[PDB]
């Protein structure tokens, strides 16, 4: 007499770097062996927007990070049940 439910849902986002610190931020993020995010456009350098599929569960902590790092991002595609 037991049961449990679960699910998932990722989400991409557009980032517009410019400084090295901001670039080192992402790396540091993706570095955190846990999220394991993939970068669409090698954000290695500025001028090139990034589009990684961040997990909704990590969309917040990330949303806080970007701001924390004083960066500018955007929501590419969401997730409608």
């Amino acid at each position: 007499m037991r049961s449990l439910e679960t699910f998932v849902g990722d989400q991409v986002l557009e980032i517009v770097p410019s400084n090295e610190e901001q670039i080192k931020n992402l790396l540091q993020l993706e570095a955190q062996e846990h999220l394991q995010l993939d970068f669409w456009k090698s954000p290695t350098t500025p001028g090139e927007t990034a589009h990684v599929r961040v997990p909704f569960v990590n969309v917040q902590a990330v949303k806080v990070f970007l701001e924390s790092q004083g960066i500018a991002y955007s929501i590419m595609i969401e997730d409608v049940q």
